[PDB]
């Protein structure tokens, strides 16, 4: 698990369950090609998106469908989705956790990058 | 205005209006003495808490009554309040904005510190 | 001023000054068309991006160039930028403030939406 | 583990390691009595603070010594510490994770409350 995504709900104080997540890698023509996707688990987590062989250096975009998550809960959301765009850098063995904390009109995201 | 408090609502996408704020200052005997208090306005801002003369070096606690705020909107929030504790003016007088972004089970706070 | 962007620095406790901001609008062919751009001022605010006439219903993307900002301070940040994507004015014209609080490996964003 | 504390570093993108955490419970005279404490692990986590028998309903304060954490890294911090004050409510079996994401002039905290 070179790449994990974790999503939390700031309104209900819970994991954000069954949230669609799409990962894209930037191509040479500078467009976003699908790379991996899934739905978050009961623990708000999404594992097994990629493997260390496939997860090469490059720019990646993690898109979290926050709008559908809120809509299914009956709450009026602001954002179309939440997007996290970052460079994967090989300099040193790294595991990446992309965490997002969601509110209807706000979100915050952080990266936890470890050996 | 050496100390201003700004409060936003992350559920409604609006200023957080009518939020009670209490400020304390740590006294010599190490207890929290009441220093100033007020209510955020329609813009979510609380001005006029203190003056440059009164706002001396010290350790201050800004306690924002988040629970009352959420309860009136029908939500039973996690936190009793949000408190922000910091040393002020120890390198000379500064202007401090204490900003908070509120959700029922979460909040964020940041400080903007400027030199007049 | 129907659209304003405000950017704060969580490491320095200050406005984030000289941050490039690019705004796009989703066109009919579903591509992102350049809509407006600018630089945050000394107060971390970016005013004057658009007008009530120009700022029609649509899906907008506000892209904040966080990486350039951190790089100039010597920090190699995690994110390429912060992007904020939202439908605007679909219930009539509103005023939008897009606020962001920046750290090298993290950021938060919130929207304040008011009705004039 | 009825109560867990997790602390992350937003500047370095890592767990906040070896951070002192103090938990207090509010007493009848409305003063804060020490309840539990520890230092965060290598994963920025602090487990085993209490047990379900001891963790009764009441108001608790979690104090995170953020100032010492930043000082030991050579970074000038704003806050004296970060404090999280909440009511533990029995209505339903609950596990509490108090998470905090730290910057030198800012922090955010959320509660993840699950069965
Ligand atoms: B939590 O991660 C968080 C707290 C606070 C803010 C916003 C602060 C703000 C917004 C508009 C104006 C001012 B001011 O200096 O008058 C401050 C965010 Cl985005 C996130
Ligand atoms: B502030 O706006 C903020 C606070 C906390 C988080 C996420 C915390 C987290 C990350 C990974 C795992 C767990 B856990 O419950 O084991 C919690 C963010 Cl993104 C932002």
């Amino acid at each position: 698990c070179p790449l994990m995504v974790k999503v939390l709900d700031a309104v209900r104080g819970s994991p954000a369950i069954n949230v669609a997540v799409h990962v894209f890698r930037k191509a040479a023509d500078d467009t976003w090609e699908p790379f991996a996707s899934g739905k978050t688990s009961e623990s708000g987590e999404l594992h097994g998106l990629t493997t260390e062989e496939e997860f090469v250096e490059g720019i990646y975009k993690v898109e979290i469908d926050t709008k559908s998550y809120w809509k299914a809960l009956g709450i009026s959301p602001f954002h179309e989705h939440a997007e996290v765009v970052f460079t994967a850098n090989d300099s040193g063995p790294r595991r990446y956790t992309i965490a997002a904390l969601l509110s209807p009109y706000s979100y915050s995201t952080t990266a936890v990058v470890t050996n």
